């Protein structure tokens, strides 16, 4: 085979930025959010990034904070369908824009 | 040797999707999930897929989330059989189509 | 040096998969499995394989399992010597045979 | 396919130096570091920097830390706007200077 | 830059076999091991390989796990100097051979 | 894009050995050392290694293990500066010397 020593360091990327209006109330349980609200979900990379973008989707948007993992880089937000799209879609377009970030295409589940 | 930099990200990839009829009461309690069902088990990459997965098998067929890991990115849901196989073929289409997830082929174990 | 972007994601392997006879009661307990019985070791990618390779050994022989792993990918199953040889024998082409795996050569301990 | 052996080690490197100004409550809440002041963010490679860069904030103006994380490498400090640019900027000109690391821009959130 | 899909798997290596005579109260506490003992260090991967190894090592001297930890691949043995070089000769080259795996060189620290 | 599989292994290597005098109070009791001591920070590869370093420390001079960390490969000393200083020398050098490890330049930060 073939030994190559690898220096790892992490990328900065938006991996996915996904909507999901009317979830339910058992996926919302399981996922630890309140009921009747649509939800955002966020992985980014380095980690530290969700703390980034939780700042910017509370300021683009009526959004909240359903949970923020500086360790994962997960960032879920909640509130209108309308609310949650925006807070990502600024978010996303944000990160490119301050830092430069690899960014993803927006995403959607409805019904 | 040699010394590469790397900066690593997260891909996008359902790397099994698998169906278990009859697993038997041993290792569905070693699972963590009901006795007497049968049972969906992915893995996915980021790990924060498992909650769009979640979304996308509960509206899919008549199944239930055993437990999602954001984390590992690991899902599973129990049903009939039926629901279960319903499910996992819808969420593994769904990835491939929302996102351009990397897919991969559904598997089954029985008796 | 060089700079590699790289979007990771799990393998399907099965890495090892070893026969203890006679472990003794020092290395049992450590384990945490019962003392006077062979004890089935593998390493599996991904973690969420131990849960099918699980199953496809409760089914293979008349084994019990000590403890099974989703995150590492560990599944270590007790029982007769002969019970836990066709278990391992009969899981490894199992995997290989229904999901594909990339595949290793059975081990084993004696003394 | 291809297969390399990768003896893994950690690169030397600031991927994010950022500050915030005007977090919000909500926010501040979630991260644990007091309201009504400016915030930085660092992450660092290899996870022990943090300590390092710890001490050169500290001693680069009047910020204090919300927290030190030696694992993943993150490091938060707060203050007022221009202590805790001064720091982050201080700080990762140390870095290169001390260490020799790879360095980033500093960038900013602001409104 | 250069983006390249990577599945990652683990490697089969011993990288390092290590005896400790007279390590002294302080180092054997933090590691949590007894005084007065000599010591053995291996790290091994896959993780679960420590299992294996702990198996061989009690086999082929009179020694004793201090700790085996089947995650980061860790295991410490204790006993004579003597007895717990014997164990790390014996486990390095048992798992080449039984195993084929890639092996190192068995160091040692004294005074 | 190119899919390559990778057997991932531990490198050896420090990474970093860094020496700090007069850390302060806050930085001391956030990293959980004695105020009013100098300050040594190693990162190790693998993480086992840090036992290893442990040992060398403590016999090279009059220091004291704040912190020995296995499984992130950290270890934090303390002591007086030319304590502290030359323990980090020695144990260097010992790696590299007894078990051929990639080295690094020790690092110093003062005021």
């Amino acid at each position: 085979k073939e030994r190559i020593i690898q220096e790892f360091v992490p990328g900065k990327q938006v991996t996915l930025a996904h909507l999901i209006a009317h979830p339910g109330e058992e996926l919302a349980k399981k996922i630890g959010v309140p009921d009747a609200v649509a939800i955002g979900i966020m992985t980014l990379t380095p980690g530290e990034t969700a703390m980034i973008a939780g700042d910017l989707a509370l300021k683009a948007a009526d959004v909240h904070i359903g949970f923020l993992d500086r360790f994962s880089g997960a960032l879920v937000i909640y509130g209108s369908v309308g609310a949650v799209e925006e807070a990502l879609s600024q978010t996303v377009s944000g990160l490119g824009r301050l830092l430069n970030y690899t960014l993803c295409e927006m995403t959607k589940s409805l019904e």
